[PDB]
């Protein structure tokens, strides 16, 4: 038997997984990082929008703070995040921000002058001040008044990504790619390792170690048409989801954008750097502004991509051999000056589509684009199976509920890695661990007995139609609109779609480098993790956030302000196990009440609320009347924990 | 911390550890050798004397079988060994030389025609008969009436090493280098691997296996005045005894070589090949003849060494800046024939003493040569210590008894390669261990302290002269010749040697590629296997096989047909617990008698002797007259074990 041991082993190699490493590598615990890819090839690296982070720099960031983001955070979830969870993320986001600064992540600066449009209306030219020159500039994203999105040019997640790996690179951390996770070792409730599949030369190694952590990333691909990279295929979510063990959070959690370049899903940052960007139906007919007189184009991303779908229902879409779409027109602008950086989009377009965005219009459809659920844990990163943690998209720390908010996703992929970083180094370091020999080999020869299996299976079921129609039917019923009678039907046929992918049959059998054999063990996971989507869709009865069910139209907070656990306990059973987790009122610092887009007054209000809501409002007069600062007010409202590391407190200009 | 894993760990990379791991790696068990130096510089590639088993094949080898071997071990033995064991390793060896001849062993061949000399006297013309063309060779060596050691030309041990080596890397065995076991780890009396540090790196590190096995060689190098390789200190036997569970063996039983180059050490195989060697005194006189009329210069190895000493005490020895020698005059010959290969010997002492044999006389005295102790196992090579296996000249599997028959230890070495090989196959295989990281860390903690404890210490001692001192003492007191009074001191001054390694101080302060730092902590390892070999010598109170005790000259068959088990249960004392281990008669093929070499009638019969002696001629008798064959008599008076892959029969020239 192969065996290698480490003290950490992080599976995923996106920003999450290595900045994770970085903190239990920097304090002597021999760490691997395993990934499918290098590293440096992460999803992470498509990040072009930028990372939220109170930084309070430039003139439109004035006064921001970490109270004004946990506001933004917590209603754009929609109620359905973990408050704590999300103190702890505002507070950690800036010295996420410096802590790359320090490692040469190139952060486009602030320099003194005037600056014009960016503006919905009324003003349009910014004067950023002398002393706020050579400080991290920030730009307009994720719809925050406040405007504290940071980026570095037009590839932020790239020189993040690259950075974090380098760092990685010069402590030692062990990094294996084209290797891949495909089993958790466990026993007695705790998790003791993976069984990892070599991909190039096909061996099953069991990698054992102290503690082990999933940053995976997110499972879009199990939609067709989705933004995320050819391997976000939730396969990680998925060995979690069969330990029987680890619940999955919140799988119904799923967020889409509404421009991405049709049918592609190669996203166009249109209309973002500088609002222009028209949406037109097939009339070349500007139709935003029926919907949303006063926001028109520059409405919530929610809103915009529900407004797209209910236009095209209203037979007004382009029909193509891939399906419907709308258009998307910038050549509005195709101009402007210069004193910086601003031109890329137009080579996306060009290069792909096929086209120049300054003369013709791109073509445009919702897709999907971020998992807020993942696999289940505590605030301090650790799931119901001892040893196991996990960080990033692939977790469901939950600060982001039921909508994440543009910018927050890659700002968690770091700061989970530092906070949940602590205290996986701390449990690695502090637990001691029984290997037992029997219970690895069973794990693995388990393994290899299963890619026996496939190789010699004489099933006649094909693993790539069967792939193709587990996406089409997450994008025709789990989609922006959801009713129960549809998602009744996708569940169905998921259902029957996961007996059949263990009838199917390969001709390539070879053991290694075998593409073939990786769909045939790939496939039935992301069948588990699509059912536990569906059927969390159709058992939620009620509208929050990005869920939408037409059925249930509204959000309602005394049914189901809670959060959905899944798990799969019988190794035979067909059909995810789905439990729930109620949200304490009484341990939230903002009361639900108007997430702030949509329509008003679109909620079953709970007594819970308003009973809380009042006894907030009385604690802070009184506080405030003692002269007590935000901070004192704050940790009445609702104290939460974080690792000794990151307790201090985030200096700004003029404190 | 730094973990490595197998199924099976192999401790030496010379002929018994290699040999072993072929075994393992062939059944998939992946395993890894470790070893000070590059395996095939080994001191197993020294041998030059040759390998013994009965063949059969030339006409002075004709009619020998395992009967034969059988009684010139146990005798050579001197009633000491393990009967049983020496049954599988006679039985085996015929086939050790047959593998390795399919290995490409070039093993010398037999050619039709006749040879002269290499005889007593009488005859001195040899014929090899047509039928025997083309067949392994063999040589007198060991003084066996039966010829029947095989050899590659002259530089057997070279060959057979490097053939063993091949192997192993042709079946992708990892061997590790200039690596070395400081420590075992152990729990509840189970062994699970062994604490190592690189001797480049100076790292620490855990090497955990279902099985461990330790082959790491001989201990001749605590004494001055030895044949053995630089790297025969026993730090394989000291470690074993360091877990104050697993036992030494009759540790006092050494063999010397009569005439090693003096004061070198090394081996000039004078007088082998063909006889003519001549010893003369300081008078240039002859003077063998004066002690063994008949036999002269051609008596038993034993004998000549006695005669050696005996000569020098009686002040005709020559003074020498190293001590007294005597010398070695093989000038008498200086020219013969051909037809073959023989010239090598000119070659040793004119490259290192400097001078032409057929000219000058090569000075000479008897040296450590061989270790019979060992580390103590069953007939399979398990220890106490479950999981702990040894194998070669680092066990005491006991075929030897208090006197190894010549050839016969690189023969073990193979052979308990191949049986003790199959055993801990089949142990790694069955077994399941609990491997907990608990235990892991507090062994490798635990040397890395230490390490730094040494290089720390504000000692005053010296650690190179506290070695030499050592050496000293053993040689002095604990060589041929001993006597209570003697030993007595030399254990006392051992244990305050001992006392004194701890107050060690060295100059070179790093932890890598440090010799200084080896020695601080090899040296008190030394010393306790010293002090097992010393205390043995005393206590015994008898003189048997190469154990000669002045004050008690006879072989006590009554109280002393035992073998001493040396323990050290109590980290902090100072001398080693010894215990006995008694050898029932009734097990025996052979009872106890005239050794066969030494003066008649010195030794204390046992009643028992005498009944089992009766009882296996009635034995014999009765079934030889049913017709019964040497295998059925042999079954019915001591049944043995051999794993299936070996039980079966040699066929030889003429069945
Ligand atoms: C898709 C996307 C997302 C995105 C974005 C643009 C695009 C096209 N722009 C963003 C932005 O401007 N601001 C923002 O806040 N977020 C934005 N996002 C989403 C964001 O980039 C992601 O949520 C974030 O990068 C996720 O990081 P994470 O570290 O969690 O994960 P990852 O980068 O996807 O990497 C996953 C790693 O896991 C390895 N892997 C996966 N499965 C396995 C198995 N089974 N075994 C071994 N390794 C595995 C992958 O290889 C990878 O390295
Ligand atoms: C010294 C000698 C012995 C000898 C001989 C000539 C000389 C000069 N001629 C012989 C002959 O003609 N016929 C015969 O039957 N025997 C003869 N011998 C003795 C014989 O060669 C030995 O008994 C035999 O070769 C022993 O083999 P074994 O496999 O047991 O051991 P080895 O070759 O000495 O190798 C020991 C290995 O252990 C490694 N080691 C040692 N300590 C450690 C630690 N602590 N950690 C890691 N590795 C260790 C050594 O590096 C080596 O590889
Ligand atoms: O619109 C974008 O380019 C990125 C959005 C994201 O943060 O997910
Ligand atoms: O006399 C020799 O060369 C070797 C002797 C040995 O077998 O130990
Ligand atoms: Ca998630
Ligand atoms: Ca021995």
């Amino acid at each position: 038997m192969k065996v290698q041991y480490c003290d950490s082993l992080v599976i995923g190699g996106g920003l999450a997984g290595l900045r994770a490493a970085v903190a239990t590598q920097q304090k002597g615990l021999s760490t691997i990082v395993l990934s499918l890819i290098p590293v440096k090839r992460s999803h992470s690296a498509a990040a072009q929008g930028g990372m939220q982070a109170s930084l309070g720099n430039s003139k439109m960031s004035d006064g921001d703070n970490e109270d004004l983001h946990f506001m933004d955070t917590v209603k754009g979830s929609d109620w359905g995040c973990d408050q704590k969870v999300a103190r702890m993320f505002v507070n950690t986001a800036p010295k996420a921000i410096r802590e790359l600064a320090a490692w040469g992540v190139p952060w486009t600066r602030i320099h003194k002058g005037d600056r014009m449009a960016i503006i919905n209306a009324q003003k349009t030219t910014i004067t950023e001040e002398d002393f706020r020159h050579g400080l991290i500039h920030s730009r307009d994203f994720g719809g925050t008044k406040k405007w504290r999105t940071c980026y570095t040019a037009d590839a932020t997640g790239h020189t993040m990504l690259f950075a974090v790996a380098n760092e990685c690179l010069k402590l030692g951390v062990s990094i294996q790619d084209r290797k891949e996770a495909i089993a958790l070792i466990h026993q007695d409730g705790k998790c003791y390792g993976a069984v990892v599949r070599d991909l190039v030369t096909g061996d099953i190694i069991a990698y054992v170690a102290k503690g082990t952590l999933i940053a995976t990333g997110g499972y879009g691909r199990i939609y067709k048409n989705t933004t995320n990279a050819v391997v976000c295929e939730g396969t990680g979510t998925a060995i979690a989801l069969e330990t029987g063990i680890a619940q999955l959070g919140n799988m119904e959690a799923v967020q889409f954008h509404p421009t991405p370049l049709f049918p592609s899903g190669i996203l166009l940052t249109e209309g973002c750097r500088g609002d222009g960007g028209i949406l037109r139906d097939v009339d070349g007919h500007r139709f935003m502004p029926d919907y949303e007189p006063e926001k028109k184009e520059l409405a919530s991303r929610d809103v915009v991509s529900r407004r797209m779908i209910e236009h095209i229902r209203k037979g007004k879409g382009v029909q193509s051999p891939y399906g419907q779409h709308l258009w998307l027109d910038i050549s509005i602008l195709g101009r402007k000056h210069i004193e910086t950086n601003l031109r890329d989009v137009q080579e996306i377009c060009e290069y792909f589509a096929g086209i120049d965005p300054a003369e013709k219009w791109a073509p445009v459809l919702p897709m999907q684009h971020y998992s807020m659920g993942g696999i289940r844990t505590d605030y301090r990163g650790e799931a119901k199976l001892k040893g196991l943690f996990s960080a990033g998209e692939a977790a469901c720390w939950d600060m982001h509920g039921f909508n994440r908010l543009g910018g927050n996703s890659v700002s968690e992929a770091v700061v989970a890695g530092m906070i949940v970083g602590e205290y996986f180094a701390e449990h690695c370091a502090n637990t001691q661990v029984d290997l037992e020999t029997k219970t690895l080999e069973k794990f693995v020869k388990g393994q290899e007995a299963y890619m026996k299996s496939l190789v010699e299976s004489k099933g006649t079921e094909d693993v790539f139609k069967i792939k193709n129609r587990m996406k089409d039917v997450m994008d025709d019923n789990v989609g922006i609109f959801r009713d129960g009678p549809h998602l009744e039907k996708s569940v169905k046929e998921l259902e029957e779609l996961y007996k059949k992918s263990k009838n199917v049959g390969i001709k390539n059998k070879r053991l290694h480098a075998n593409p073939e054999l990786e769909e045939a063990y790939r496939v039935p996971m992301m069948l588990k993790v699509a059912l536990c989507v569906a059927k969390g869709a159709l058992d939620r009865t009620e509208s929050r956030g990005a869920h939408n069910r037409e059925d249930y139209p509204k959000r309602d907070d005394i049914n189901w302000l809670n959060r959905t656990l899944a798990s799969w306990p019988n190794p035979e059973q067909t059909l995810p196990t789905l439990e729930y987790e109620a949200l304490d009122v009484n341990e939230m610092e903002i009361a639900p009440r108007y997430r702030g887009y949509g329509a008003k007054g679109n909620y079953i209000e709970n007594p819970l609320s308003v009973k809380r809501q009042e006894e907030i409002d009385k604690i802070q007069s009184e506080l405030e009347a003692a002269g007590k600062d935000r901070h004192a007010i704050q940790e009445a409202l609702m104290p939460y924990e974080l690792p000794a590391k990151y307790k201090a407190r985030n200096e700004r200009l003029g404190d």
